Formats: C-alpha cells, structure tokens, sequence
C-alpha cells in the first residue's frame, strides 16, 4: 500500500517555512510511462532549480544522497521560504494542479492553521496537521539513521567560550539510543528517546528563548531576536551578575565552587548605583547567560535521573549564529564537570518537515 | 554544666535574634545560693515581653517542657532590630552580664561589627560561630524536640487558592535543605554532623529584586514583594493554553502551566498595556517555579523525599512561600510538598546556644 509520488513534508512556522522533497532515483521504465505530466514537470521543476520565485531556496549542501525511503532509493532535498511567501506557494499548488497528484499535504508548525482554509479554497488541498514534537523526533531519528552522506549528522564544540580555541567537532556514534532531546523554542521541552517508537517528555522549563526575547525587549527596548542577540554578543554579563569571587574573594572550596561561577544572576542590579550605569548590551548578555546556564543545569540533572549520556540540543533558540549554542556547550560542561557534551545537528530546523513527510508511510 | 544564664545570639544586618533557656527546676537551695545579678536577669527576661524600646519576646514560638543539658525548662525566642544593638550592649553592661559569663556565643554577619563594642562596653568576648553550622544544628535540634507536641514542619495545601489555602503540619534524615539568600544553595543533610552542598542555582532572591527594580522602578525587597503579591503573572507569561487552546493533550501538559516566562512580552502591544505589578509577579513566579524544578530534580538525583525551604527570601512576604509550595506540587505531581519550618529565622541563634554545651 505504497503512496504515490510525489512525497513532500512541510513545517509552516510563524515566520519561516521548510519543505522537504524525496527525489526517486529508481523509477522503472514502466513507471515513467504511466506517470502523468503534472508529476513529471513538478519533478523537473524541483530538481533543475535551486531558487524558486522571489524567496524559495533549496539548501543544496543539506541534500542527503542515496538513501532509502519506504523501500525506494533516492535523495532528500531541503527547501525554505518565509511565511509571507505562503500565499504564492499555495497559488503555485493551484497552477501546477497539485490536487490531481494528492488530495492532502502533511504539515506541522505553529503557522499551519493560519493557512488551512486557503489550501482548500485556492488549491483544493487538505492540510493534514501533525504534532511538532512527534514530527521533530521522527525526522531527527530518520536523518540520524541514514547519516549525512557518510559524514556525521551530529556535532559538538571543544573549548566553546574561547574563540582562540573554539572548534566544531563531529560526533560519529552510529546508535543514538537512549538520548535526551532538549527542544528550545519560546519555552523548553526535554524528551527521553529510547527508540523510534518509544519516547516521552520528561520535563521542561518555561525559561526559554521567549524569556530571553521578552526580557530584553523590556530591559533594552529592542523589538526582535536578532537585535537581542546582537546586543547579547557584545555584552559582558559579569557587570550584571554577582559572582562567587565577589562574595568570597576567590573559590569557595567548602561548596566546591569556583570564583567565576555566578552566585546570583542580576545580583549587581540590587544596587541603585549599579543599575544607573549598566549598558543595554550588558543586560542582554546577562539575560542570555542566565537562561543558557539554567537550561544546562536542568538538562544535566535530567540526564542523571534518566541515566542517559547523550544530550542533544535543537530548536528556534539556536538560529542566526552560534552564541546560544556555545553558551549551552559551556553550561553542559560546567554542570557535568566535563562528563557530558552538548550535541547539535547539521539538519537542525528541517526535522519537522522530514517527520511530516514520514507520516505518508504510517500505514 | 555551664553556668546560667544560657543564651545564643544571631546578629544579622537588620535583625538580631536571641534565644534563652529558662530553667524551671531551680531548687529552693539553688534559689538561695544564686547571686543577685542572675536572679534579676531571669526575672527581667521572664516577666517581660517588651524589652527596652524595640525588644520583643515572641511567646507564640516558646518551647515548653524541654530538657537541655539535664535541666527542665523553656526556650524563648527574642528579637530586636540591629540599630538597637548599641542599646543592647549597654544593657549588658548596666546589668553586669560579664559577672555571669566572660563570653557569649554569637553567629551572623554582624557578630564581627560589634565584637569591639562588646569587649569595650560590656567586658564580653564574642565567640563567633559559622552561620551555616549554627543554622543546621539549630534546625535539627528544634525539629528533634518538636513544637509543643506538634511538628516543627508544615506545608501549604491549595497554596494559591486563598479560599482553600491551609497551613497543614507535617510529622527526618536525610532531607534536602534549600537555603535561599541572594542565590540558592541546596544541601543534603544526612545527620547532624554530615551535610554537603549538592547543587544550587544563581536564579534566586537577588535575581528577583534586581530584575524587579530594573523592570518597575522599585528599590527594595519589601516593595517588590508587595507588588508581586498584587499582580497577575498570566498577563506577562505565555501559558500552554495560549498555544494549544487548552491542555497540550499529546504530552498531558496542563493548559495553566507556563509555556514561556515573559513570553507575552515578545509583543509590543502586550508590553505597552502591562502593569508593573504584573511584571513584578511574573518575575517572582518565574524564579520560584524554577527553584521548584531544580529542587525536585535534586530530590530525585539524591533519592531524598523531604525538601525543606529556608532563608531571608521567605521572611519579608508570605507570597514567596505560597508560590514555592505550588511549584513543588506541580513538578512532583503531588508527590513532594514544599516544607517550611515554624522557627525559621531563629535557627542560627539556637545553633549558637547549643555551642555552649560543646
Ligand atoms: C507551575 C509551572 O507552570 S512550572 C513551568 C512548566 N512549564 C513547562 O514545563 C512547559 C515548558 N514549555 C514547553 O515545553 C514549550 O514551550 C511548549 C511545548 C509548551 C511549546 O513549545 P515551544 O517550543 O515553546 O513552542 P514555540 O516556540 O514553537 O511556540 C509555538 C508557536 O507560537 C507562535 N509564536 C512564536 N513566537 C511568537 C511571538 N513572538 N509572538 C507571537 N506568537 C509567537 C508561533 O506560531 C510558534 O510556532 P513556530 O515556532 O512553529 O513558528
Ligand atoms: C556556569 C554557572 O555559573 S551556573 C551557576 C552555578 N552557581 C551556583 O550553583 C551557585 C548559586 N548560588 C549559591 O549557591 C549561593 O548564592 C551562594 C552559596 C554562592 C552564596 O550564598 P547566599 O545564601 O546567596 O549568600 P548571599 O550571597 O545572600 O550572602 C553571602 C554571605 O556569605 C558570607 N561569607 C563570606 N565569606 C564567608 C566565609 N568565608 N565563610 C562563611 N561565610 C562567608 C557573606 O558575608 C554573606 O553573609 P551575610 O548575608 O551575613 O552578609
Ligand atoms: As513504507
Ligand atoms: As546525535
Ligand atoms: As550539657
Ligand atoms: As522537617
Ligand atoms: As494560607
Ligand atoms: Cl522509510
Ligand atoms: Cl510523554
Ligand atoms: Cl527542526
Ligand atoms: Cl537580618
Ligand atoms: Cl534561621
């Protein structure tokens, strides 16, 4: 009972859309004959272009080559466009008569509901909405099972906080189970994954990327995450936080605490004098450090409680650059006394769309 | 047997705590053989609840029918503000305390400030003791004797529902002790001679005050907590129900759970209409919910099922305590209670008194 081509999955965000497409490479002479024109041209449209209209982009470097999907050999392609271009996408769906190939389209993402009726009225498609976390996890595990063209899908950072020594290093453990997934959007969900068909949300924290943005907008008068990060990257949090060395003069060995460990986040801001001279850049950085250090702590304690040694970090909170990621890397190493690393994934951001595609094969 | 009277002191930045063991088994002959200086100090302490201008004996906290170094009697809890300290030392000199003891056991971060005045004005040497050691010994001692046949320990039931909220009692080792100052340190206490700091968080009272001041223009703990008491955090935080239109059924996460602390403040429109009290309350709820989670996880890591909260962050307004109670309740799915202690504030003084016998 194999679903017919073409095979797509989508992740429709509030601001960003991701689309994944499987290109079959093993199409028989018999199949090529019975295939309708509509399909033939979408397939050639997808594979001969890497830019689609004003905003569509195929990330060629992410292409997974020579894999198996539902018993067929081919390649997986990763495409992106902003949500504002979505009306044009749905209009493309109508012009290319997509409904003649499929009545439905699998999609996850917080933006999906916004567009469900447009899909029906403009393209005569049913958007079949899926859970973000189930899609993420299924997509992640699939991409990890097939590998990144013989290279590792996973990576970590060595000496993250020292830009003189910081280095992305691959992590080639073939068997990822069990693992802990730390999903950081506006809030944070932490899932133990024991197998493809066996996982559960163990806990989470409300102190996430939206706390970071909410607090910076309030504290610094910025409006976007990009602004918040740009300030958080030039800042010095030690002006805002009271450190152990400020209380004890150095380490406090009795408590196993080094001088550079934070005693109280925002502790300097209890003084009116210090508040009146603090920089917008320092407040932003302090906000980011507080949140990343706290996520590292909670991730470490969960890893211990669940007896899991692999902690994988994904989510919106990690996009734009690597400031977030390197601070989480530092935090994980701190709380774990060097015994756990923060692990990250090359295909981060596309896992939802891959999990949506995979829904096609559930029967 | 050390001679009477038996005192312990904890001298803090704003409050001084004093505990006093009143012996209730004085013989007719002991009474005949006791110097006048002692007899009148005992009469003074026991016949008064107001001492000088600012001194208060808190009769509610009194422990009756204790035995202490083999004498039957009562322990009394007394306090006065630090600015009355000059008057207290003069009182010791006028009442000739040095004729009874040459030294006095004291802890607290102002035992150093006043050591010189004690020596010069009252001819008394302060024997200064470590704050943490005194806290632990006192806490453990008070828990071991109980509160007049009732538990020293209590929790709140239905903490955030004022119509339902009930302070209920809880009837030992090991326990986790969450000590909240400017930061939070968590200690595993296995017995009275063994405790170790197991972990903590830099997100505590200090973060609450610093963030409140920055967000609202307030300046003090008392002011931040009064605002946080009046505000509504749900205007500031994004709740699970905001995202899913109710519970997130897939993972059984309640609609009322907070999804993203300060998450509504990502919206310019929402920022322009928020009250400062709502921000204050969101700041507190964020900090306490988080402390709740770290404490719960630490209990799990340690296989310890008893979690006690103490520290100056609890004293100023009871709002902190109710939120911690709700948090522990939430993270443990009702399996762990936030435990609080009736004699909180005085444990250091009790620990100091106990040193008199070692
Ligand atoms: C007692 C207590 O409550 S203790 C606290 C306990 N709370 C918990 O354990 C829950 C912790 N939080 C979580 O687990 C997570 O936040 C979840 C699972 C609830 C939600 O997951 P998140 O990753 O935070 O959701 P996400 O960031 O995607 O937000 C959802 C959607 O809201 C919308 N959204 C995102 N940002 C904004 C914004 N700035 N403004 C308006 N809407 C937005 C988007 O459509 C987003 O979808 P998208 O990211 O696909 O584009
Ligand atoms: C990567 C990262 O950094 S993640 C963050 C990791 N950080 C942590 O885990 C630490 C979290 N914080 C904590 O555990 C606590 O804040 C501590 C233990 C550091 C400090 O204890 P707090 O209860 O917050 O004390 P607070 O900061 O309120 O005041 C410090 C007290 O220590 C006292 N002190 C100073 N030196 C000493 C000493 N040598 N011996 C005993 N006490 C001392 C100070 O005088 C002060 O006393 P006071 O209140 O009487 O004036
Ligand atoms: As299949
Ligand atoms: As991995
Ligand atoms: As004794
Ligand atoms: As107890
Ligand atoms: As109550
Ligand atoms: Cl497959
Ligand atoms: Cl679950
Ligand atoms: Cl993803
Ligand atoms: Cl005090
Ligand atoms: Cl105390």
């Amino acid at each position: 009972n194999r679903p017919p081509f073409p095979w797509f999955g989508m992740d429709i965000g509030g601001t960003l859309v991701k689309l994944v497409y499987f290109e079959p490479k093993d199409i028989t002479a018999e199949e090529e004959q019975e295939e309708v024109e509509n399909l033939k041209s979408i397939r050639k449209y997808l594979t001969s272009n890497t830019a689609y209209g004003k905003t569509g982009i195929r990330d060629v470097h992410l292409e997974l080559k020579n894999l198996t999907m539902c018993g067929r050999k081919g390649n997986l392609h990763f495409i992106r466009f902003p949500s504002c271009a979505m009306h044009r996408f749905i209009q493309m769906g109508s012009e290319k008569n997509f409904s003649s190939l499929h009545t439905t389209l699998c999609a996850t993402g917080g933006g999906a509901f916004k567009f469900e009726e447009d899909f029906r009225m403009i393209a005569d498609l049913q958007l079949h909405k899926l859970d973000e976390l189930d899609c993420l996890i299924q997509g992640l595990l699939y991409v990890d099972s097939v590998g990144f063209n013989g290279k590792p899908e996973c990576y970590y950072f060595e000496n993250p906080t020292n830009p003189e020594l910081c280095q992305k290093k691959p992590y080639c453990l073939d068997n990822p189970y069990p693992m802990l997934l730390v999903n950081m959007g506006s809030g944070v969900s932490i899932l133990a994954v024991y197998s493809k068909d066996n996982y559960k949300r163990v806990t989470g924290t409300s102190l996430g990327g939206g706390t970071f943005l909410g607090l910076c907008c309030l504290l610094t008068g910025c409006e976007t995450f990009e602004e918040a990060l740009e300030m958080a990257a030039k800042g010095d949090s030690t002006n805002v936080d009271k450190l152990v060395k400020d209380i004890y003069g150095g380490d406090y060995e009795r408590f196993g605490l080094q001088g550079s460990a934070v005693a109280s986040s925002f502790g300097n801001m209890m003084s009116k004098e210090k508040r009146d001279s603090i920089s917008k850049e320092d407040l932003a950085r302090a906000t980011l450090v507080t949140i990343t250090n706290n996520i590292g702590s909670i991730a470490r304690m969960c890893a211990l409680n669940e007896n899991i040694d692999r902690v994988v970090f994904v989510g919106n909170f990690l996009r734009i650059n690597m400031v977030s990621m390197k601070l989480l890397a530092y935090a994980m190493d701190f709380w774990s006394k060097g015994q756990l690393k923060a692990l990250f994934l090359e295909h981060e951001g596309y896992f939802g769309a891959v999990g949506a595609l995979l829904e096609l094969f559930k029967m």
